[PDB]
């Protein structure tokens, strides 16, 4: 959290 989350 999508940096990939």
């Amino acid at each position: 959290x999508r940096x990939x989350x």
